[PDB]
């Protein structure tokens, strides 16, 4: 008997993806492959353990799966040594956590407040449960990380991992500085390169493999591959040690479906298709922001370097909340996000956060460009109507989807 | 591109899991629309937070369908409060742990080699690194749980969670008794239900919900549905706090196309054909344990009230390492088991373990149990050959697979 309620609301959840516009940053659309990979029966087997050393019979194939994965991974981003079997980004992020710190150690990372992830030391989440937590964030003035308070905060509080990395963070990072800072305390550089791995497998953004001790990802994002975590490092002797936590430490049996579409993402991910689309990504985000602030928004940082900017409305008086509800009313999606210099408290904020990757997937330009900001901004200004939720759903059905 | 390579492996998955006979208690075999599911386009979506209570904007159809995996959740097992988002069986205990304990707290849960799961207090996981492990057995003569003997454990030690549940336990539990022995020293019961939550949906399993204060579980062995976590009370206060350990405590985003799955498996077990599976599990296991003691074999606590089943190989000179690899060799797939008191550590084992609900998916009937006794019988006293192989694997492609 076919479950005719459930497959009711995905066809209505895949026509919400194709007539809307989907500009949240952390967000993509995957392949038909990517999914027929999920959707395999390799999710029937139960394999604990590593290629070649497994706790249960008949693993032959999964081990060609996973050990597949592992090396594309490490071809992809140039790495010694890799872990696959993260089920998320929060779960490789515990697993790096536990094998370099014990519980009551001091973390260091970058603020929620400024653009840090809650893995990087939320009160609410178990990294600020388990650790001290210390954060850094971004000056007023320059709206940018400011590596002298991060090297006077690291000498005060001696952390023994310093995290870099962010979720709102527009700039590029300087991986050599956040090294030298950690020499200088004794401290581990764990580089979170979740958000912008697609852009560092592309060439586009500064790799962090030969700086960082450890690097944490998720598979999907820019990295356009299905929902998990992935781990990295230049060093196999500490991967040894990782790999004990992610099993028999924090997990149980790996998701093999998952992984054979992490495989998938990473085969699409080495084609030359793949820097096009890249450049196409940093391209629209760009042109989007410049289209932007000709309409009188102004940009934090004034630009991006990647895939995602944050748009400062104090100059037309919205807050971040409000913008994403009248945004939402007409089907675009974004997120309002605390801007550097912010008048409003955490719940409202002044900002919103914009990202190109799922649009661009689609196959938007930056000729393209201006017309999203245009409806934006009427969104915006004028609020939701029928006509202007029409023109988007116009505008995003003449894209389609993967 | 189409990543050849990659399909070419999950096709040969495919064959092995259609060519051999797949005895690993804690696997089975999901259906096409469980697949269709989790292949779905559900995956693009970054629904962090709770149905109506979501971070992100665009989840109106996404919290229907969580909302109808929790309400179908609630209605099988007769719970007050489910969560539906834990990426598997390790995280939903996780996050019950650290939701009712503080690191060093007392945890009392079953010994590993007598049947208990690596998150019941296993040094090398999480369970064992954060807490102070107390573990109970089973007596050496029976090899049943003794009552009177976690009386006095709790008695002496004093734990805040009292762990029932196991991974190769072949017997009923009961949950009256152990919470009657928290409610003695003022402890959480805890009851890890992942192994026999099919056969307590079904009727045949002593229900742990009216008896413990939390219930964990995993939607893929007797339960047939995608690969992931789950967990029940009837307290919803309880609830809540759980909740917010889940996130934003230990996870970040939930994988929202396997909890689409999940609604599907639960809307497959609440059909009456579920229940006619499950009774069908149980009796092959019955009779396929029967049939190897006929043969001399050595069953733990003499048979099975359940789907599972242990075999001491220590009188037949064999190690259950070395009975794993030559049944691997002819198609047969079990996995090496702990016994309970076994002289030998984890990664060789005195024993194997052998589960029906994989086989009895695929249309295997009771009277089929001596044929696959027969062929057990001969893989391990005169070794794999190719004509033991060939007769496994007309016996396997006799049956068809969802
Ligand atoms: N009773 C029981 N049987 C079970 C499990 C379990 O948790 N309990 N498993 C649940 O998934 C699987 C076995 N998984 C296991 C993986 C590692 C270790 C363990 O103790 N590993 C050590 C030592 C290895 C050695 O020296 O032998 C380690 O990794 O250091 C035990 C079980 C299948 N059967
Ligand atoms: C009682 C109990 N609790 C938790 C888990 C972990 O579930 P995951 O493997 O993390 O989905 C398991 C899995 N056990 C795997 C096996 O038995 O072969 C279990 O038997």
């Amino acid at each position: 008997k076919r479950d005719e309620a459930l497959f009711e609301l995905i066809a209505l959840e895949e026509k919400r993806q194709r007539e809307g516009l989907e500009l949240i940053a952390s967000e993509n659309f995957v392949s038909k492959q990517v999914r027929e990979a999920v959707g395999s029966v390799l999710t029937n087997k139960y394999a604990e353990g590593y290629p070649g050393a497994r706790y249960y019979g008949g693993c032959e194939v999964i081990d060609r799966v996973e050990s597949l994965a592992i090396e594309r991974a490490k071809a992809l981003f140039g790495a010694a040594w890799a872990n696959v079997q993260p089920h998320s980004g929060s779960q490789a992020n515990m697993a790096v956590y536990m094998a370099l710190m014990e519980p009551g150690d001091t973390l260091m990372g970058m603020d929620l407040a400024a653009g840090g992830h809650l893995t990087h030391g939320s009160r609410v989440n178990f990294s600020g449960k388990l650790y001290k937590v210390v954060s850094y964030g971004v000056r007023p003035d320059t709206e940018l990380i400011d590596l002298e308070e991060v090297r006077r905060l690291a000498l005060e509080h001696r952390p023994k991992v310093i995290v870099a990395g962010a979720s709102a963070y527009p700039r590029f990072w300087d991986f050599k500085a956040f090294r030298e800072i950690a020499d200088e305390v004794g401290a581990y550089l764990v580089v979170d390169m979740a958000h912008f791995a697609g852009l560092v497998a592309a060439g586009l953004h500064p790799n962090p493999l030969p700086y960082a001790h450890v690097v944490t990802s998720t598979t999907h994002k820019t990295l356009r591959g299905p929902r998990g975590g992935l781990i990295l490092s230049n060093d196999p002797e500490l991967g040894k040690r990782i790999d004990k936590l992610i099993f028999p430490g924090i997990q149980g049996g790996p998701l093999e479906h998952v992984i054979a579409g992490k495989a998938v993402a990473f085969f699409e991910a080495l084609q030359p298709e793949f820097k096009e689309y890249s450049r196409l990504v940093v391209e629209n985000a760009k042109r989007l922001a410049e289209e932007l602030a000709r309409r009188g928004y102004r940009i934090v940082t004034g630009g991006t370097d990647n895939h995602l900017f944050l748009v400062d409305l104090r100059p037309k008086g919205l807050t971040g909340k409000e913008a994403e509800e009248r945004l939402d009313a007409v089907g675009i999606t974004v997120n309002k996000n605390a801007i550097p210099f912010d008048p409003k408290p955490p719940r409202v904020t002044s900002g919103i956060r914009i990202g190109t990757p799922a649009i661009t997937t689609r196959g938007f330009t930056p000729e393209e460009m201006p017309l999203v900001a245009e409806l934006i901004d009427r969104a915006l200004l004028e609020g939701p109507s029928e006509a202007l939720r029409e023109e988007v759903r116009r505008l995003a059905l003449a894209h389609p989807m993967p």
